């Protein structure tokens, strides 16, 4: 029993943190094989972010000009490359801790675990969502850019989000290890801001299930609904339309407690319209959309790597 | 910015876990130098579990009835001793993965992160806390015995918890690494409870000091408080007494935001008396008491947003 914001074991990425300097900038970076991935803002002055050209500032470094450090010991940088927001910087070592990994990217929705890391050693792990805005909610100070994200399968790590930014509201952005930011950001000194957001449907659904797993059904009911008047209420209250997909994704944990899908959506509607009544689900007074289907499955039965 | 549920890279403590089997009981054990440590009640069937003696059950085995797997390697069992509620399993192979460590036997109030662990396999790493009443709120399931809590402070582990039972209202019981239980627990199935728990209220405390640093003030007040007027009110709503060291310990919290303590403790009396009003305090409706000062200042920036 219980049910915990839970991040994946952060051992196979805490082997591949490094520290990337070039002139006063410093920041972390990803050791894979031998390559090093981090943001290409590692080559900016804070005078260069309010417009820069980062083909020009890059022909203008040399190899020698890149500073990477894995723990007491200085890599040596041999090539150097830019793929969209991403610096890929070829070193003389390939890191004998690679783990297994692909780079994925993610939808909206997702979850993953971030690796906090400030001069290329790791400080803490947690967990989150990319929000529908493509913002991630996370807890980064300066210092943090380079951090990665990632979630595991097995043996396998896959790395779906590296972090450049922070928003005016305290909220952050980031790309992909591809350099494809999430979201309508630019890595630029310039006026940015999170959109509005919205609640993860299919995310809150999942948190109900695990809720009647762990003994928590108060918020159960008699009623059903459509799949068509649930999202009359859905958008009346700022949350993501349900798709069939998402009836389809939430099987498994409708089958383990015999709760049909669209049963479930008739107590979401009853608690977005009435509240919780002083009651709680989960130890909370907010209906929690960063778990996914998936998320829930897992923690319910105890899945290893 | 943002104030998360943080926990330790655990990447020290997987290289420590392994699976330790004896007949048909498997859990987890944590692997250091040359000795393995898991729950004594590995040698225990369900009917065992009772009324147990250990010492009778245990004196009827041999080295070579534990098998312990690290990965996919057999280590070899040389030795078994037992120290309170744990079995030191001596094995033949030190592990070349062994971190810097201590024991350390924690407070309630303290927190400390859960690695996870199935068949000697980490699933997962969660924040969690001492409760008040010797519990923790964890998530473990049939297999999780054995998976341990630490702190990382400055490269060296602290290991401070491992994992022994589930308590009838799903909540967790177990002990320091030297075998002794938090708690009035026992490793018998008995009509043993949790206690009435109550909230940490230095953590509370802790949590709207980093509301503070984060750049929120709309719960504070024009009021301050006697420290025995404040526990007169907070213990009404089954609050934690807070003592003079709870006050010394949120020092310098109080100089980061240059709010004293008694005038944190007055805006506290007033959020249990309102509640929010539909506002959130760092993404929460309800008042947080699993960070403590130290995870405060570990986690938020040296810098207050004015
Ligand atoms: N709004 C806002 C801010 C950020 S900023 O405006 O100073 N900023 C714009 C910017 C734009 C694009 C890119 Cl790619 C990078 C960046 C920078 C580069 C430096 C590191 N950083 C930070 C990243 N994460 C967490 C931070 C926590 C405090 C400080 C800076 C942080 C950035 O956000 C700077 C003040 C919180
Ligand atoms: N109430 C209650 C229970 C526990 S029990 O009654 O089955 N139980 C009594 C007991 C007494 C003392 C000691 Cl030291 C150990 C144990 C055991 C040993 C086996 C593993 N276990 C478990 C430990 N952690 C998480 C569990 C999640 C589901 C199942 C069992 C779990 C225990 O608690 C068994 C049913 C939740
Ligand atoms: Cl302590």
């Amino acid at each position: 029993s219980g049910f915990r914001k839970m991040a994946f074991p952060s051992g196979k990425v805490e082997g591949c943190m490094v520290q990337v300097t070039c002139g006063t900038t410093t920041l972390n970076g990803l050791w894979l094989d031998d390559v090093v991935y981090c943001p290409r803002h590692v080559i900016c002055t804070s005078e260069d972010m309010l417009n820069p050209n980062y083909e020009d500032l890059l022909i203008r470094k040399s190899n020698h000009n890149f500073l990477v450090q894995a723990g007491n010991v200085q890599l040596r940088v041999i090539g150097h490359s830019m793929q969209n927001c991403v610096l890929k910087l070829k070193v003389d070592t390939a890191n004998p801790k690679t783990p297994k990994y692909k780079f994925v990217r993610i939808q909206p929705g997702q979850t993953f675990s971030v690796l906090a890391c400030y001069n290329g050693s790791p400080s803490g792990v947690y967990q989150c969502a990319m929000r529908p805005n493509f913002t991630i909610k996370g807890s980064f100070l300066n210092g943090s850019c380079g951090s990665v994200g990632f979630n595991i399968d097995y043996d396998c790590v896959s790395f779906c989000y590296m972090h450049h930014m922070e928003l005016p509201t305290g909220v952050h952005a980031g790309t992909d290890l591809e350099g494809n930011f999430y979201g309508p950001f630019v890595d630029r000194q310039t006026a940015q801001a999170a959109g509005t957001d919205t609640t993860i449907t299919v995310n809150v659904l999942a948190w109900l299930y695990a809720a009647v797993i762990n003994g928590d059904r108060w918020f159960l009911n008699r009623f059903t609904t459509t799949l068509n008047d649930f999202n009359l209420v859905a958008m009346k209250y700022n949350y993501e339309p349900l798709t069939q997909d998402h009836v389809d994704i939430l099987g498994p944990l409708s089958a383990q407690t015999g709760i049909a899908v669209l049963d479930m959506c008739a107590s979401l509607k009853e608690l977005l319209q009435n509240g919780m009544n002083g009651r709680t689900i989960l130890g909370s007074a907010l209906l929690e959309d960063e778990f996914t289907p998936f998320d829930v499955v897992r923690q319910c039965s105890g899945v290893t790597f």
